[PDB]
């Protein structure tokens, strides 16, 4: 099972300026409730996003995908292709690809989840922003209830499976 997770804006927008450009602490916990104990899957540009507090994600397996040797960011296991990324694969359980968009791309035609939280920011996409992968034919979805972040953000969740 190979799970895509991400947030992204209204409209569209995952990422800006090496970034993310919100903070929802909920988005955080949420991403963390479904990761935690699993392997998760990032491009190379992500793992070097990541906040030094935070890299490597602690709890996970920490999986990148480089055309590199290796890192000069420790604690990462470096794989060359996503198909090196996903095989041997924890059992019983999704090994989750958490960004960004380069390795969405590569993963979600492998995928049979995504799990989405949409965060309703005004963020109208510039010029050199990452964008969320659009949804096809192949998948159904299911969207939970639109909720108030103690910052005032209002969020929600969608999760989509492979028909
Ligand atoms: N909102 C969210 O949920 C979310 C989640 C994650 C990330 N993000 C954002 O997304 C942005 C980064 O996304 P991105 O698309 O620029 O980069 P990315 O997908 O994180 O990483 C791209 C890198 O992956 C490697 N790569 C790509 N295709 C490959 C292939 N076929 N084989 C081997 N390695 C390959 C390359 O690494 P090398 O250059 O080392 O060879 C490439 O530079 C940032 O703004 C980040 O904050 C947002
Ligand atoms: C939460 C962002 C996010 N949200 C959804 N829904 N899907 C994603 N793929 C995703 O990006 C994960 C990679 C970037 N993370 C990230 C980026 C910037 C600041 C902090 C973090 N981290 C959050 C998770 C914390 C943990 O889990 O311990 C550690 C700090």
């Amino acid at each position: 099972s190979v799970g895509l997770i991400w947030a992204q804006s209204t409209s569209g927008v995952i990422g800006r300026d090496g970034g993310i450009p919100w903070r929802l602490p909920e988005d955080l916990a949420h991403f963390k409730r479904l990761t935690m104990g699993h392997t998760v899957v990032m491009g190379r540009r992500t793992w070097d996003s990541l906040p030094a507090a935070h890299r490597p994600l602690p709890g996970r397996r920490n999986v990148v995908v480089t055309r590199q040797t290796g890192l000069v960011a420790h604690g990462a296991q470096v794989v060359g292709s996503l198909e090196q990324a996903l095989s041997p694969a924890e059992p019983d359980a999704a090994t989750w690809v958490i960004g960004g968009a380069q390795i969405y791309a590569l993963a979600l035609p492998l995928a049979n989840r995504c799990e989405v939280t949409e965060v309703d920011v005004d963020l109208p996409p510039e010029d050199e922003d990452a964008l969320a992968p659009v949804l096809d034919q192949t998948w159904a979805g299911t969207s939970g209830e639109w909720l108030v972040s103690r910052s005032g953000l209002r969020y929600r969740m969608h999760s989509y499976r492979r028909l």
